[PDB]
């Protein structure tokens, strides 16, 4: 029961476009966007009054940031992952946090397969070479310039985390002749049978046996820097690494090192946990055999529209309905006061 009323304020924290949200929110909320990179860039009014918040992945919200909001009831994340939010302490303050789990599931799995195929077939590097003036003529040169393209069939793809994307990735994999096995601790027993996938129990198990390792794992306390000096050594000689999950899962220091030494034949990263920049600054400087996309595995126009509208509705359900009942996609029911 804080400060003020008429019709409640809902702020887009790390963006400046609400044109998709506007027809859903118009009548029930006062729309304003703070285009803020951090909590400092969000104006005074907003912290003191914001009833609901909409946000993407650009801004991290910590207990410190959360303590500052005075009338905050809900924070809705436009997208799946909410590691950029302290969900524990957010509920400990009474703010329910939600997400959009579904929108870009297949878009992500497609970029993933793209990445896997781009390492195995060298399509991207081969094009980049052609751009950069390389000059392929004889068959000998074809074999040379495309040196170490591989036959996929028989190859073992190890998937880490078979919640959502993990699944779609796997199914697709199958059709390419990939030997598909996975590691996921939080998933219940049985699923691997229903899906006809091999499951291993330990992490080093998958590392040991996969020719290609992809990440599709939520980011939390434990799995931070899951790939590092110790675990990276448990991988195969010249095993490919794909990461379109979160960035904090891979010690870029250890990966950059391992790429140069030749122990990891190539990596494809859509997520480099190291805010916007890289390739010019960061450990991955001149790391050989390393594809990079700018956090775009999720993106397609139609998926963006979709997730924006779902996020918008959650906000509406929040405002007109009741916390935490009305909410369809709440992620900290467990932590609410």
């Amino acid at each position: 029961n804080g400060p003020m009323h008429p019709r409640p304020l809902v702020a887009l924290l790390d963006g400046r476009d609400c044109t998709v949200e506007m027809p859903i929110l118009k009548d029930v909320a006062t729309v304003a966007f703070c285009d803020a990179q951090s909590t400092q860039e969000i104006h005074e009014k907003v912290l003191n009054e914001a009833v609901g918040a909409l946000m993407y992945h650009t801004i991290t919200l910590t207990r410190e940031d959360l303590e500052k909001f005075k009338a905050l009831r809900i924070i809705v994340r436009i997208g799946s992952g909410f590691d950029n939010i302290d969900i524990k302490s957010a509920g400990d303050l009474g703010i329910a946090v939600c997400n959009v789990p579904a929108a870009s599931v297949e878009e992500t799995a497609d970029s993933t397969l793209c990445h896997i195929l781009n390492l195995y077939r060298r399509t991207t590097w081969l094009h980049q070479a052609l751009r950069e003036g390389t000059r392929v003529q004889s068959v000998e040169q074809i074999r040379e310039v495309a040196s170490g393209a591989a036959r996929i069939r028989g190859e073992t793809l190890g998937i880490i985390g078979l919640e959502r994307v993990g699944q779609a990735v796997a199914l697709r994999a199958k059709a390419f002749g990939f030997n598909v096995l996975f590691y996921d601790p939080y998933l219940s027993d049985g699923i691997e049978r229903a899906l006809g996938l091999q499951r291993v129990s330990t992490l080093q198990d998958l590392l040991f046996h996969s020719d290609c390792v992809t990440l599709h794992c939520g980011l939390n306390e434990h799995n931070h820097h899951l790939i590092n000096d110790f675990t990276v050594k448990q991988m195969r000689q010249g095993a490919f690494l794909v990461n379109t999950a979160r960035g904090g899962l891979v010690d870029e220091k250890a990966l950059a090192q391992a790429l140069k030494e030749g122990r990891i034949r190539g990596a494809a990263l859509d997520v480099h946990e190291s805010e916007p920049f890289s390739f010019s600054q960061g450990p991955l400087k001149d790391a050989p055999n390393l594809i990079c996309t700018p956090h775009a595995a999720w993106y397609s126009e139609q998926a963006s529209i979709e997730m924006r509208e779902e996020a918008a509705r959650e906000i509406r359900r929040a405002i007109t309905g009741r916390i935490p009942d009305s909410l369809k996609n709440c992620v900290n029911k467990d932590h609410l006061t």
